């Protein structure tokens, strides 16, 4: 528990206030009488924890003479402004020269009068905490240091092998997951041969996917797109004629793909892609269809400009 040493506050702040200095008659300043910061304040710390929270106001008065030969005694008072923030930015009330032709005189006070108070804030912060606690700290360190060693770490072995599909054996996959059909028929402002590449050319995929993808145009080729959120394999790749591929979202169950089949048709100017998606999870059905054209047709149509 720390106490707000107000004794030193008024002591210096009051003096600093009753110590207002004057420059030239053009912009001179003199203190006639200063009250003291009247309010309640409290701070908490213990050698490494300085937090300031208070609410008080100060009231004083000064005099400013002008070469014109006019003297005026203004009043200054700052409400419950909190010094927790930039103390110098504290809002201070001023009422000098404004009533007399001096005016400009106060302008200097604004950069010299209230300024003097700025210094009052310096000791306020420092003196108030530069007694109860000390800001003197020393380096810290451990006599001995230790680094990671034996910890629940995972370890696996790797090997080289190149297995290929065999007619004699088969490895079917799938889970008792809901499913539906996503047949889409869209016309492309491009030739079937052109669109074919888009579905069988990575660069082109990475183009309309506006994301990183990986594509292998081969029977069993692996295609991964949309930041790899989309993955599958090519079950068939008829040159610009037809493509059968497995499809899924990275959010789909492991070993769960939708049977997708794309067909290419020359419409003498454009192409009619006949899609036939099956196995698409019912819960993901709305997603699949929506995430299709948008990233597929509607995507290509925009990226490549094959739309109508």
């Amino acid at each position: 528990t720390e106490r707000d040493a107000s004794n030193w506050s008024t002591d210096k702040l009051k003096t600093l206030f009753l110590a207002v200095q004057v420059q030239n008659e053009e912009g001179k300043c003199e203190v006639t009488e200063v009250s003291k910061l009247d309010g309640e304040a409290s701070i908490n710390n213990r050698k490494g924890k300085l937090i300031f929270f208070y609410e008080w106001s100060v009231k004083l008065n000064w005099t400013g003479t002008s070469k014109s030969g006019v003297q005026y005694k203004g009043h200054v008072e700052i409400p419950n402004l909190s010094d927790e923030n930039s103390v110098d930015e504290v809002e201070i009330s001023v009422s000098l020269a404004k009533d007399e032709p001096d005016t400009n005189l106060v302008a200097l006070m604004k950069e010299e009068g209230v300024k003097l108070l700025r210094e009052a804030m310096g000791i306020y912060i420092s003196t108030l905490k530069t007694e109860f606690t000390q800001g003197m700290i020393l380096p810290t360190m451990n006599g001995e240091s230790v680094d990671p060693v034996g910890q629940p770490a995972l370890k696996t072995e790797e090997r080289k092998a190149k297995p290929a599909p065999s007619k004699t054996q088969a490895r079917p996959v799938g889970v008792k997951i809901p499913t539906c059909k996503i047949t889409l028929k869209e016309t492309f402002l491009t030739s079937p041969e052109e669109l074919y590449r888009v579905f069988t050319t990575q660069e082109l995929v990475q183009a309309f996917t506006h994301a990183p993808a990986t594509l292998e145009a081969d029977r069993g080729g692996k295609f991964h797109m949309v930041d790899g959120n989309v993955s599958g394999e090519f079950t068939d790749l008829v040159p610009e004629k037809h493509i059968v591929m497995k499809w899924r979202f990275k959010s789909w169950p492991e070993g769960h793909f939708a049977t997708i089949t794309l067909t290419f048709i020359d419409k003498n100017g454009e192409t009619e892609l006949c899609m036939e998606g099956r196995g698409i999870p019912a819960p993901e059905e709305e997603r699949t269809r929506q995430g299709w054209q948008r990233y597929y047709f509607e995507g290509i149509k925009q990226t490549f400009g094959y739309g109508a």
